[PDB]
């Protein structure tokens, strides 16, 4: 339910949804059947302080889905997951990702021009980099990434050897802690929800980036902006549109609005990110971004770090590399999925150089 928070107009807002944000920050959202009141948080603050407050779950309304759970069970998982993406983590990890990047890349420019470079390109690089990140074994990852009774298999057999990687680090630090079903789970949610979004970032960041070539190229004149570009990216695409709903657990005021319990809110990154006109523009010179493309609060994009990393990359390799890159097809025939709450990407990415 709820579509008219993910209707665009390829890359932007919708005029239906534009007209929807004009109604303040914080909507309320009563349904026909009067079987409940739902609310749509629409701006960047109000996004925030729904996110941030203590005094919602995430109630309906799988072992090791760290979005599934409340405190503190939530809290007592993550806190064994989260060393893996330190900063020290990710600086060790950096040149292993960036000869993953390089090998895809080279793949690309050895088969020559056409690809479609959202199957051929970003899928396969993000689904490498996330074993590498997981410390997949070499034998393991080509039928765990055809595969994007298996995983348990994986998970037990993995943690009776730990390795390399996250999967290493929890089964040696927390062997006991945590069983064959939560490993799985946490494997599952990197290889699948999270390649989608990285894939869809690469793939349609790479399409927003030459739709500007201005800053295409800018990119390859400057490679230090790419931290600032990743930013600019993930707030523009939002491949991340909405959030699974927060339900308040008491009477909470959010927005100058009390906001009641058992109430449900639903928050939309993608408004939050797009629906201000005032800086709206794609500019990979902006030094800070306002944006909240990974959350906020205890359920802030565990994986962050990770997609930050790979995202930069990717993106200044890419555009280093391929200074002639192009869509094979005009921008305007690129088909987009359609409104859903499943993850936004683009259908195919045909591309020349
Ligand atoms: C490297 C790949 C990624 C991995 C492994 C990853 C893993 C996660 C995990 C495990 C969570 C749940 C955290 C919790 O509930 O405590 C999470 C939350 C999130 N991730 Fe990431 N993520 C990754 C890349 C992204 C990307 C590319 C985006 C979009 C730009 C992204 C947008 C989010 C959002 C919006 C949430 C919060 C959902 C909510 O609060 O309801 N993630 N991610």
């Amino acid at each position: 339910e709820h579509r008219v928070l993910h209707l665009r107009d390829r890359l932007d807002l919708a005029a239906e949804l534009k007209l929807l944000c004009e109604r303040g920050p914080l909507v309320r959202i009563p349904l026909e059947d009067g079987s409940a009141v739902h609310w749509f948080a629409l701006g960047y603050d109000v996004v925030r302080e729904v996110l941030g407050s203590e005094k919602f779950d995430k109630r309906v309304i799988l072992p090791g889905n760290l979005l599934q759970l409340d405190p503190p069970e939530h809290t007592r998982l993550r806190r064994m997951v989260a060393p893996a993406y330190s900063v020290r983590r990710m600086q060790a990890l950096e040149p292993r990702v960036q000869a993953i990047v390089d090998d895809h890349l080279d793949t690309m420019a050895s088969t020559g021009p056409p690809v479609e470079f959202l199957r051929e390109v970003a899928g396969p690089m993000a689904a490498r980099v996330a074993c590498e990140f997981l410390g997949i074994p070499l034998d393991d990852r080509g039928e765990l990434i055809r595969l994007t009774a298996y995983m348990r298999e994986l998970a037990a057999r993995l943690r009776r050897d730990p390795g390399d990687g996250m999967l290493g680090m929890v089964a040696r630090d927390h062997g006991a802690d945590i069983s064959d079903e939560e490993l799985a789970g946490l494997c599952a949610v990197v290889m699948n929800s999270s390649v989608e979004q990285t894939e869809s970032c690469l793939a349609a960041g790479t399409l927003l980036l030459l739709e500007h070539p201005e800053q295409f190229a800018l990119l390859r004149e400057r490679p230090e902006l790419g931290e600032q570009a990743v930013e600019e990216i993930v707030r523009y695409l939002s491949v991340f549109e909405g959030l699974d709903p927060r339900t308040a657990t008491e009477d909470v005021e959010i927005g100058g609005q009390v906001i009641k319990k058992g109430e449900a809110v639903f928050c939309s990154l993608l408004a939050a990110n797009r629906a201000d006109p005032a800086l709206d523009g794609f500019d990979i010179t902006r030094k800070e971004s306002r944006h909240v493309a990974f959350g906020h609060g205890i359920h802030h994009c565990l994986g962050a770090p990770l997609a930050r990393m790979e995202l930069r990359i990717a993106f200044t390799t890419l555009v280093s590399r391929f200074p002639s890159l192009r869509t094979a097809v005009p921008a305007e025939e690129i088909r987009f999925r359609p409104p859903s709450s499943n993850v936004f990407t683009l259908l195919e990415l045909p591309l020349t150089w």
